[PDB]
């Protein structure tokens, strides 16, 4: 009837109709959550997603049923008003958030998002998954998220600043080095974090690592930009190594042109992998013979350094070719690296990839593969690497940024990279064993990432008592 | 094109189309507001409701359109999880809130409510109105509302303590003497305020007036239980005077058994007003000749004090009579005091009292009359007393308590009442003046209230700057 | 050799040479003071000035020489940079200050001044005098002055907001309800105090009386605009009484248009005193017969309220007359109220009023009379009312506001005035008593003021210990 | 007459009757201490113990006489009431402590003890010796201690929790990462510290190393459990190595069955030492041919993992034999490791050990050897290892836990162990030289531990001034 603590009700695993008890309870867990937040579509969907993914574990430790239902409720969610003067003198208003989700494993860690479509649900959605992503890095980090429906597009620097100072004029009172360390995300890059940190240090009068993603000149870490892109390739190399699949005999197709796709390709080239593409929301580019370090240098320190359109890539490669309004998925590969947007890969695209020889998918972006696409991948014996695990390197460097701020140190690029490789190996190791242990599959990384990331946060929550 | 401040956009009170723009831009303000909170039903209603009632004020001053739109958004809105052990030792969870709405006229003020029904929409609706209501008192009280979806019914006294301490372990960091002074409400009674004040003092190690509604032995104030009902009568007694209508010559049908009703009657009788009824969820009693001090006394000091039922009254008043599940609104009168529930009075009822000489409705509860009845009444020239005013006495004493804790003092029952009678008289003057000035009705108290409650707030906001 | 405390060195009031030592050691105290701040011209002047005026007090008590020397040094003096964006988007800079001078009788009290002329010397001079001036009020107010070399003239309302918020982002950490209560002054008006109070409340998240001079809707106090002028008359009206000179039988020439003058007149007329003049930078108007309530009214509610010029008065008083760039000091009188600028009255002017029956000078502004004129007046037995006293009403209401915010209360216009009239009467008693006791003049109010302002401070300091 | 600082009186070492001056002064030091706390038996005894132990040093640096008398007085001792609800709803009460003894070398470090017999004296007793133990680790740690007369035995988990949350509900305000870092002890194991940390993080809203002994999942260190047991063997290996006594030719007898005895034996086996026993408060177990890694695995992960009685050991070893109601001391050995309770080894037991060949005693527990037993050991040329030094490894890992929390790192088990070996070597080196230098004995570790541990704390106290 109850676990060792007595605070939690067991679901008698030796009853005659156990599985039905679990299923029906999982269902009541979802029904109550749904009722708490009926119209938070993005949130309810991510919860339902993890919830049922964990079923193998619930069958095992039913005590984790009451727990996940509770952890799905932010320890603290703060919504605040923020007013700022536009460059015309007109006073403006934006809705802001900062969901301090979980604090069992360490200070709340989660980025900030300034985007017209930001809202409670979506912030709660990124925050809930941020928990398990942070848990997987092995480091000491909780889970948070926040942002504003403030649209940076079309704004002067002076406006991004005033809004950044206004935002922190409220946010600071809820964050700190050992409380909640926000980071960047869509809308918040180095510039924003520079103004956010500036305002913070100005009000609180302290120079610390309350924000990650900072400039190497005042607290930042090396590899701050290559982290995600590298972690991704490291995670896939780790999967490839365990199956004994020669990495230098693989062909990769990558989408996106951000810092994730850019450095994924850079690490891919270093490992001697042939990269055939990169892409823009307008179209994708193709290099017949594969990409080059030089080519990647054009794309990088120009169509991100100047912010052009991947089309300009043609002014550098007479051998390249652009495809207006298309994704790279029709290009045969063994490795697919979705580093663009949400729902980048759909059903038909997973079919092309499937019939073209694709053997593994590395999620570079946030849930790039559609729900039907994942199913197609898993059903066709194609290794699926979960965002939570494969692109966790971006969060790892974050923790390493704090570690360097706490130690009042600044490690070399090589030291940080070595740690990023061992962290990514630890993540693959945790996802394999939990997957094998709970689904007997072993390469069902989606179940493994969720189980490992949840088990650590839950045991800890129980250990820390009622709160 | 802009106001003196050049921060808001003025509509141009001297353009041909003008009156249409005040109608469209208002429609526009409710648009964005609605798209922001698509499903906060109760919230959008109290907003739209105040929005349109204020058209008389926008007509003169259109600068107030951009403002109400900004003030509709809580300056801060904290949602938090709370876990407590129940009596069986099982760990429980509950969602909690504290919407700090506006702090222009003073610290955030507002009670907490623990009802299974509570949620953000409800809290915001109750919270938004708190602003203006607290504005009409004339004291320095900002607006705010709090609470949890926690249900006391069924809980032991020990459980309500465990929950209150758990509640405060999170809420203490967001409230304070000059920051947020929560109060009691539905679910939070003198006990719950005592248990919360207990945890607050234990953690923060400070004895002060962070909460109003405390026992008189440690911060409480005399007239705490009668302030609302008292002021309701004091407000009407003030409305009648300006009309030269002898208060001691009217008949009053009144609904309730809470403090609002139980003392509305106690003051009505003290002025020689004959009260024929008193209500309860199951029914309403009746006194042909009228209630006696001793009659009202048995009731008060016994049904509520012993928490029985209004029926039992028939064990004292062999003269009285019960009327199984019925609303007193039938019995004819001159002064009707709705003090039971929201929409206590519907339309048909508004028709009964209408055809029986009911000359003044004096709300004693939270929005007692339906959107219809208010129109019916207002359509037949029946004095309609706006909740924000008539029952403001509850908040009136709330700040008098603050004043007394702040002065490390404790006033006589007499002093408090004199200051109370005085406030309500000013509440009458503002509503009246304003009504006359903006709607030429002078007794369109529903408008006087909004226009006066919102003004002190809006000007102050403008004077305080962009925050 | 030493005082009761054995911490200071006593000169020996019974040594032959003694009177020389009090003259040398004083000369010595100004030496070190001067060598410390070699170029703070204004500062060294207010110090040397107070230093020597206090010789009557040292004569009896030489322990006070070491003390004044120590109190001449601010307990704390914060200087800070402030950067704000101007309307063109250009980033601007300004030096700022907050000299917390003495906290013996209470928290630090003193306005802020934003004038291109502001600097440490000026702030210290204004700040030093604030001490004693705030000492004579009898309230619990320590001394302090603040400000910036920032110039509002030419700035938009938006710019004054951006600067005020920037100002407070630094100043909030150094001020507070019971630490430092800044106020308005030249450059900081009800608007700037509103914009500063806005930022202070936004950052600290506390509604309180950290600043005096707030709007009445959120902390302000009645008689805020008249306190200074009022008390000036109330002080003189008090001086005359002790002399048995009928206030309603004198003629008064007065300079100004600020609140000090505009209401000095309003009270002078209310007591039936005939005021023939009112001044302005460009000139001074004249009423042969005297100003009328309606006359003074047009002026006040129109020239200052509409910020025009005293000339325009001739668009109401066809009886009056303007006197192009001239000081009213000519027109003969019995009571002259200098309330325009420093050194408003020179020597020659002090000769005109001298030969015309001017029997009492009553300073209404910051040091209005020249070192000469004071001597001239004092040399011809003309009652000289020390700025520190006559215009202390401004500070008087400053602390009444604090009292009111502290008591979460708001007094009537009547109450405040009665307490005001009362303070000024005590201010008269202290100065008088002291004057008589130390200089046998009883009407050497200039000395009475210093000796009484400094004493409450110095004794308190000694009683408080070595800090 | 006085040291270099002048704040301390010397005891002229060149006087004719110096030794008598010192003895008599040491005596006055004890007489005044005794009088301050007449009935704190445990405290007075530990003080007297160190005091006279240090005499060699006092003869040397008499300046340390006034100092030890002062350091014997807690910089701060806080006693607090703690109320909590038992599982029956009945409110309960317990007396709690937290003696923040010394802060010269770093943040107060000392465990918490929940035991029916806890009281000021005993807490002060553990705190006073904790100082010198911490000083010896070489790390930066002060000395503290605390606990409650709260009896954990017979309590539900839910009760240990409520009491743990109640305890911290007061304690938190006095502790912090850089102020006071409590740890575990009798009554407080991992479970308690888990609930103590949980409550702390909940109230203060910070994730830091305010408590050591945490779970490796949220801040803990590897070796957290093996530390004391290992440090002990390392310290003895270090002593053995310096005498050139082959460690793999020794025979050890161990008492206790806790984490100290368990891992002492584990390290002993690794070093190839023959272990013959372990024990329970009921009786001791004996392995004829010595213990095995496997055997130790039964005892360990079972009679500590399940918490049985060392008697059950027989269900695993057909070769073992239990001895009801006896201690291991009658078993011949060269090495004796008292890891049980206070006063474990008595006079007769030290005689058996003595006549049986014992050459060294390693104090695993707190003062296990009786006072007569130590004398017998020292008088018979038997190496006596002081609790303060030999079992200091348990405190060392503690400091390493903080170091890992500050660096936001998590070192491997091998890195922590290496540091534990060097720390234990540094301790032996400090105890040898100070012993040799002050008693010419060299292996009078009891004098050395006390001298070294005191010299560092005292020089520092002087360096830091009067407080």
């Amino acid at each position: 009837l109850k676990d060792k603590t007595g605070r939690f009700v067991v679901l008698d695993k030796n009853a005659s109709n156990y599985e039905s008890l679990v299923d029906q309870e999982m269902n009541n867990v979802y029904e109550r959550v749904m009722k708490l937040d009926p119209n938070q579509v993005e949130f309810l969907q991510a919860f339902h997603e993890i919830l049922y993914s964990l079923k193998p574990l619930f069958m095992e430790e039913p005590k984790y049923l009451p727990i996940i239902e509770t952890l799905s409720e932010p320890e603290r969610a703060i919504q605040f008003r923020v007013c700022w003067l536009d460059d015309n003198g007109v006073q403006r208003k934006n809705r802001c958030f900062r969901v301090q989700y979980n604090s069992a494993l360490g200070p709340y860690k989660g980025g900030l998002r300034f985007h017209p479509s930001v809202n409670l649900s979506i912030v709660k959605f990124l925050g809930f998954e941020q928990i398990f992503k942070n848990s997987l890095t092995g480091l000491s980090m909780g889970g948070g998220k926040g942002g504003s429906d403030f649209d940076p597009k079309g704004k002067s620097d002076n406006e991004i600043l005033k809004f950044c100072q206004a935002f922190m004029n409220e946010l600071y009172r809820h964050i700190g080095p050992c409380t909640d360390v926000p980071a960047g995300d869509i809308g918040v890059g180095g510039r924003e974090i520079g103004y956010l940190y500036g305002q913070y240090k100005k009000i609180v009068n302290s120079f610390n690592g309350t924000l990650t993603g900072k400039n190497v000149k005042w607290g930042g870490s090396n590899l701050r930009v290559e982290a995600t892109g590298y972690g991704l390739v490291y995670f896939v190399l780790e999967v490839l190594k365990s199956l004994n699949i020669p990495v230098e005999k693989q062909t990769a197709v990558v989408s996106g042109s951000g810092n994730v796709a850019l450095y994924c390709v850079q690490k891919l080239l270093h490992l001697n992998v042939k990269v055939l593409t990169l892409s823009d929301s307008n179209g994708y580019v193709y290099e017949p013979n594969g990409f080059t370090h030089e080519n990647l240098e054009f794309l990088i320190d120009l169509k991100e350094e100047k912010k052009g359109r991947i089309k300009e890539y043609l002014n550098h490669s007479s051998t390249a070719k652009y495809f207006p309004n298309e994704k790279p998925w029709g290009v045969p590969c063994t490795l697919a690296f979705p580093c663009a947007t949400q729902n980048d890969v759909d059903l038909d695209q997973a079919k092309l990839l499937q019939k073209n020889g694709c053997i593994l998918v590395g999620e570079g972006a946030n849930m790039p593969s559609t729900v039907d696409a994942i199913n197609l991948f898993k059903s066709n014996n194609i290794i699926y690497c979960p965002s939570k695990a494969a692109n966790a390197g971006g969060v790892a460097i974050s923790g390493l940024e704090m570690s360097q701020n706490f130690q009042f140190s600044h490690w070399t690029r090589e030291t940080v990279d070595e740690k990023l490789k061992e962290i990514m190996r630890n993540i693959f190791i945790a996802c394999s064993e939990n997957a094998l242990k709970y689904t007997k599959n072993k390469y069902d990384l989606q179940a493994g990432a969720n189980i490992a990331g949840f088990l650590k946060v839950a045991e800890s929550y129980i250990e820390q008592g009622c709160f």
